[PDB]
């Protein structure tokens, strides 16, 4: 399919995915001096409090922990959405040093991962149909910064090592996402798309301005996992993130001043 490596990596995709060259790709920089405060964006509705987890997968681009969605358990609302949109998964993107591994970037600083918790709209009926909609996914993105330990994200880093290499997958049941959320909602909101292929521009992004501080420790233990399956050459997963793409007839959109 794709990966991140010097043969087959971000600057390789258009040729499999023509839509790579498209006119609503993510990730985008974020100039905070250029962003419009919109008076009209609504505060966000995050409602979590009934999230079922049921596992994690290593998938040999990244490592997803995966939601209960066949019912409005973990769902957002509000802001720049309309309707309701059920969360699925949830995934990060890092580097191999913290100076680099986010995909947005703010005023062209990189942070040391971002965490990506991806929504589809309801009224499509699943994820599948969901994606080939313009309104069809909202996308959370969330950016970490090295520092403190982020303590809701201990059990996440704990179960990594049963999940070293692609394909493997384990149980993970009643994990809590509301405890990666930082303690301010205010966002950037623009319309981009996937940013792994297939990169359909379906996603409304809703980009939060305060990062979650998570530890060296915490990080170092996601780039001990492998792209590789077990058994074959063993390859480290990092720098999973794609570059800024243009914004080309795109504004970002603030719900802060
Ligand atoms: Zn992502």
């Amino acid at each position: 399919h794709f990966g991140y490596g010097k043969h087959n990596g971000p600057e390789h995709w258009h040729k499999d995915f023509p839509i790579a060259k498209g006119e609503r790709q993510s990730p985008v920089d974020i100039d905070t001096h250029t962003a419009k405060y919109d008076p009209s964006l609504k505060p966000l509705s995050v409602s979590y409090d009934q999230a079922t987890s049921l596992r994690i997968l290593n998938n040999g681009h990244a490592f997803n922990v995966e939601f209960d969605d066949s019912q409005d358990k973990a769902v957002l609302k509000g802001g720049p959405l309309d309707g309701t949109y059920r969360l699925i998964q949830f995934h990060f993107h890092w580097g191999s040093l913290d100076g680099q591994g986010s995909e947005h970037t703010v005023d062209k600083k990189k942070y040391a991962a971002e965490l990506h918790l991806v929504h589809w709209n309801t009224k499509y009926g699943d994820f599948g149909k969901a994606v080939q909609q313009p309104d069809g996914l909202a996308v959370l993105g969330i950016f970490l910064k090295v520092g403190s330990a982020k303590p809701g994200l201990q059990k996440v880093v704990d179960v990594l090592d049963s999940i070293k290499t692609k394909g493997k997958s384990a149980d993970f049941t009643n994990f809590d996402p509301r405890g990666l959320l930082p303690e301010s909602l205010d966002y950037w909101t623009y319309p981009g798309s996937l940013t792994t292929p297939p990169l359909l521009e379906c996603v409304t992004w809703i980009v939060l301005k305060e990062p979650i501080s998570v530890s060296s420790e915490q990080v170092l233990k996601f780039r001990k996992l492998n792209f590789n399956g077990e058994g074959e050459p063993e390859e480290l997963m990092v720098d999973n993130w794609r570059p800024a793409q243009p914004l080309k007839n795109r504004q970002i959109k603030a719900s802060f001043k």
